[PDB]
């Protein structure tokens, strides 16, 4: 089963980082989420009942994402999982991948980050 | 059998959405379609008649995502797969793949969507 | 007097538009504001009280632009230039620009918008 | 007055071109439209009736890209600017662009075009 | 073993095509080749002696890309891909992509093409 | 006047440079031309005898361009404004710009280069 | 005398801002410095003595913006440009833009700065 | 277990190739690394402890990519992916893509590199 719901390059400014400054200044997070939800019910019916909806994703995401600052984008990346797989049994797996695109490290990059695959027990 | 026919980031403008404001604004909606062909016959041959021509592909494409609104992106590629399936037996599997760059979600991101794979039958 | 400070590509998300879906469903409005300031007392001092602050521009920006739906584009630009003039003595002009690249015109375009030159009296 | 109003990278499949094989092919056409029109009525009063509507500029400069094809660039876009010229008195000048970005030519560049400047009598 | 050898975004300006029109006119072909190499002998030596050169295979590339028109991307590529594992016995297996971002289609689109894998026997 | 015929990033792999390196390795050159000419005429009769036709402008670039290596950017554009303004009557001014997006210069840029203005006499 | 010498784009990680979290953790600065040069001697001859070479100015701009912190984009500017000045008699004024793409700014934007002009006295 | 830690587009400005041009001149040479290693842990503790600081690791590939030229992309990478496996533990496997985007190639391409995969023994 090979299908997918996707939200890729959600933004959001927030102030996680393991560094004080870091804290204080803020910074923008971007966010891919990919969920594995099998979406042959929904191609047959066209009812939005029968699949997960981006919009309510998002919300969550964002929720997390622009909440209480915490050190680490492997946790901030373990909360957004383990709240989607939560919320909907559709979701057979959610894979979350966070970038900071400019973190504070003196250098020529595109980004830096992590990327979680979590399956929905 | 990795050899694949592609079209990418075909975009079109269309109504679909399950939110009766899309429906009467409307949006651009993108496309991908990864077609499972085995090329062998048509590299060794030079003829046309030995794939699955390109230019046919994005008329069905075009057909469906510029025709009747429907309420989601599910829908759409269930009907494309099911389309390009149909009419070509050497495609082994179809992949779709619709992203909604500009949905009615309040926030900045790259694009939203889903993305199907169905092998033919 | 050519010395300029800019804010390029403020992206908000917002409910402008002259159309009631574009009220109901918002997009995003991408701005750009060019002010025309004499840099040198700034450039010699090194202290930041003799400039315009770039960070308090972009907070009158986004108070409008976040702020009550309107129709035009023209008059929300005629509302941050104004904002800008009334509020910073040192600038001696503000440029405003704002692109909706997502409006709801059937078609393939970058965006459309307008652009704006007020100086301050 | 350095207000204006305007559409960028409007793209249009035609048939445009002196070459008998570009007339039967068909090529992207790139279009920018930029219009000097004072905007500050409209930024007194927020009516849409005291400005130009991008929308139907937009549907104007469709109708001349997809319809008939002719030999140049610069006769659609002596066709364009005496369009919108002529529907539009506060339209004091425009501008128009046109980009073919990828033409006969064998070689490797981003586009080659011409742009025009015509005030409206 | 997952090492490669690759080069990405090779253009070349060609006559390829079905169509007469394409033949005539010609067009950029977008091409990336991909080689599955074990690459850890040059990676303890940095002996140029133990690897594919890549300006080799970049040469091979063009001198077919650059050649006789065919009608086929599919027989392109498996010229190509045939070009390399027989040249270069260290190469287990060659990929090749190509791309045709602007054929005779009248639409919006990125590119269209098609993408082979040839182990190298 | 300010109707303008352009080409925009013609890229060619040359020679030139001050460094005896760079002349023996070579590196990408774009240029971009744009060419003051009177388009009304054109505009009005759509005989592409009126007007001044791209694809030999591009010629012309491409011989400098691929051409005998010169130490100097300046000495390249000199060269090319000199061959368009004396070709053509119609061109009542040339402005060559060229850059070196990698030139042997130790950092993080974008490109360098020159670009100069040359009328017509 | 519309000839200029250019750098654009180039990128240096810095520690200026007059924020002292900016101070410690530091941010990209692009610099974009454009010189007002007569070329057309260097035209002529070819020889690297008649024009300013853009290698050294690079290096100035390294060594300002790599250097000690400052508090405003605006002193940093009139450092390169009163250096470049100084030092190149040729250089008959000098445009300095600095942009901070990711400011302590919360928001969604391309990027902030300034841009000053200064002549060479 | 597919979690990983990653660093994208670092850029680098060195001397490596196996062209003596090369070593004088240089080149940039862009890298990206993705580490296998389980995040879990850090996902629940928020600790920094419990995963790999990416500041430490660019700090490698910076220590490499801009120290003693080689002539193999194949080497560094070699020393690289042997350097992160040596000192993180919890890397279980590190992949390291190294990438010349204007090698001494006379085309047009995007970029010609390497990729890697070691697993830590």
């Amino acid at each position: 089963m090979q299908d997918t719901i996707f939200l890729k390059g959600m933004r959001f400014y927030g102030y996680h980082g393991a560094l004080s400054a870091e804290n204080e200044i803020g910074q923008i997070f971007k966010v891919d989420v990919t969920l594995k939800v099998d979406l042959s019910e929904a191609g047959r019916t066209d009812n939005v009942i029968d699949t997960v909806h981006y919009g309510e994703v998002f919300e969550e995401v964002k929720s997390i994402m622009e909440g209480k600052a915490v050190n680490l984008l492997e946790h901030l990346a373990e909360r957004i999982a383990n709240r989607i797989n939560s919320q909907y049994n559709r979701v057979m797996e959610t894979k979350v991948r966070i970038t900071k695109e400019n973190p504070p490290i003196p250098g020529h990059y595109d980004g830096v980050g992590i990327e979680i695959v979590r399956e929905n027990k």
